[PDB]
DNA sequence: GGTTTCGGT
């Protein structure tokens, strides 16, 4: 089933709704930072107080990097956009270098994990929790 | 796989 962001942990299949803070993409892979303003102690803290940042996102742990490889790359990179909501199924869970949470898609997993990331329409009902949650930090 | 919260490609 689904768990709220504040709800999940390193090393463990999960599944959540999040709203699109920042999208990244490079030659090696495409990256989004996503939120369902709720908060994670593994989550970075962001900060602020950064001179020159265009950060449209919470502050503070409430944000987790995703890195997609390879199919998923290739589907979401020129597809998925900042302000956009994204379903993310069976998705992978693991600790960066510096500790901190991370989500991770990886080529080719296999049928069976039926991991997959879409967009869901800005309209959708679930997307009511995170929503109303957003005003607690506006 | 990759490096570290910017950049804005």
């Amino acid at each position: 089933s689904f768990s709220l962001l504040s709800q999940i942990t390193p090393h463990q299949r999960c599944s959540f709704y999040a709203q699109v803070i920042k999208t990244w993409y490079s030659d090696k892979n495409f990256t989004l930072y996503v939120t369902d303003y709720t908060e994670n102690e593994l989550f970075f803290p962001m900060s602020p107080y950064t001179s020159s940042s265009r950060w449209r996102g919470p502050f503070g742990r409430f944000s987790i990097r995703c890195i997609l490889w390879d199919e998923h790359d290739f589907y979401c990179r020129n597809y998925i956009k900042e302000g956009d909501y994204v379903v993310m199924k069976n998705v992978r869970t693991k600790i960066d270098h510096l500790g901190y949470l991370e989500c991770i898609l990886h080529g080719d997993s296999a049928k069976r994990y039926n991991m997959s990331i879409e967009k869901v329409d800005s309209e959708e009902p679930e997307l009511n929790e995170i929503k109303s949650r957003k005003r607690l930090y506006v």
